[PDB]
């Protein structure tokens, strides 16, 4: 999971993955290009992997090496930020909301 920000308003989640089949590290799991309540992308695309060591050589080299619409973009690390009253999956380790039941990884 990184997070890469700065996307325009009518790029669609191939647009990204166009060009993704060619960076450095084996190829990943998941791309998640965030969506909203009435159909739109603002700004963020989460990258899941299959494994870590891909992540890490893809975090390695080209860092600052991604630019599309003429704007470098950054791919950094996602670390959850919760609240006081907030649980965790014990077969995902993913923090999820409280007025929920289900995790987003597994369920
Ligand atoms: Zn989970």
């Amino acid at each position: 999971t990184i997070m890469l920000r700065g996307l325009p308003t009518t790029i669609t989640e191939s647009d990204i993955r166009e060009m993704m089949e060619s960076f450095e590290g084996p190829q990943p799991a998941d791309v998640r290009l965030m969506k909203r309540k009435t159909g739109v992308s603002r700004g963020f695309a989460f990258v899941e992997f299959y494994h870590l060591q891909d992540a890490t050589s893809w975090m390695e080299a080209n860092q600052k090496k991604l630019v599309i619409q003429g704007k470098h973009i950054a791919m950094h690390y996602s670390n959850p930020r919760p609240k006081f009253e907030d649980w965790l999956c014990n077969k995902c380790g993913l923090n999820n909301f409280r007025k929920r039941l289900k995790c987003f990884r597994c369920g």
